């Protein structure tokens, strides 16, 4: 089998994507966030707490009539950007694309942070990265990806996200006219039960490519791209007037800046971020003092080739027995 799936930014700055998905019988599509640095099936449902609630379409577990109880089973998540949500669980079928899983463990929020409530266009999550960092307590559940991969035609999935435009998701089959040249793979570390990989270098612009290793993970969920305070200064000492805000949060940039494009290596290859991608606007309404795409990881424990990054490429998801990485240019 294989699925397909549109996702769509959303918002005018790509901060996340969102994904259709059917939940249950009749199906209810709620919009989620393909998340591959969690592990977690989880949605706005109506066991959530109402003032919650601003928005967002729930699942409704006891309008559908493949919903089941999971009795006993709570999960609690919290991310790196300090939101959080809790509840607990059922199984149902749960489709993508096409590809349709039964017996997939959704997890009900009772509970869900201030910055999940805050944006109405995000249903829940639907994680992507290993099953053993997956919350439910105390039986940990599969994802849907190793809950579908032995009836995939191949245990992959790709992920072809858009500059300010949808893109694909897709299950079981890697899409030979949906990138250029040739994709290169590299090797994955599930230790930590994230998509770890090693970058070989970087490049700012036209300046020379550095070669050096740079261990971080391919995490659709996150916005930005976050590596080593040498790199990410090196980058903006290219941008006249760009500096390091600890008020702000990050490097700043004035919104009247050409930003230069920054490279990262795949093995010997090369993935080509154009500077239009690093810029992500005003830090307010009105400001010209812009907020940059690449910034410092010293703060994060780990360095995370976000949405910036991955935008840039055709990433494939190998998981095979050894699972490994793969980019194309696009």
């Amino acid at each position: 089998s294989t699925g397909s799936a549109t996702t769509t930014p959303i918002d005018s700055l790509d901060d996340a994507y969102i994904t259709p998905v059917q939940i249950g019988t009749p199906a209810q599509t709620l919009n989620l966030d393909f998340d591959t640095g969690s592990s977690d099936l989880w949605v706005f449902s109506s066991e959530t707490t109402a003032s919650e609630v601003d928005g967002q379409t729930i699942y409704t577990p006891s309008k559908s009539t493949t919903a089941k109880l999971l009795s006993g089973a709570t999960w609690s998540i919290s991310y790196g950007d300090g939101s959080s949500s809790s509840g607990d669980v059922y199984t149902d079928t749960v489709s993508v694309g096409g590809l349709t899983v039964t017996g997939q463990a959704v997890e009900s929020a009772k509970k869900v942070s201030s910055s999940f409530t805050e944006d109405s266009t995000i249903d829940g999550l639907l994680g992507l990265a290993f099953s053993t960092l997956n919350t439910v307590s105390p039986t940990q559940q599969k994802t849907f990806f190793d809950n579908a991969k032995a009836s995939l035609d191949s245990p992959v999935f790709t992920a072809d996200l858009g500059y300010h435009a949808p893109g694909t998701y897709n299950f079981g089959f890697i899409d030979t006219t949906a990138y250029t040249g040739s994709i290169t793979y590299t090797a994955v570390s599930t230790k930590q039960g994230f998509w770890e990989w090693t970058s070989t270098g970087y490049a700012v612009g036209s300046g020379t490519f550095k070669s050096t290793s740079i261990d971080g993970i391919a995490d659709t969920g996150t916005t930005l791209l976050y590596l080593p305070a040498t790199v990410v200064s090196a980058y903006w000492a290219q941008v006249s007037g760009a500096k390091s805000s600890s008020s702000v949060g990050g490097y700043v940039f004035p919104c009247s800046a050409t930003l230069p494009s920054f490279t990262f290596g795949v093995g010997s290859a090369r993935i080509v971020i154009p500077g239009d991608y690093i810029d992500f606007g005003p830090i307010s309404t009105g400001s010209s003092s812009c907020f940059g795409g690449i910034q410092s990881s010293a703060g994060i424990g780990i360095n995370i080739f976000g949405d910036v990054a991955l935008k840039a490429a055709f990433v494939v998801f190998n998981g095979a027995t050894t699972p490994t990485l793969g980019f194309a240019s696009k």
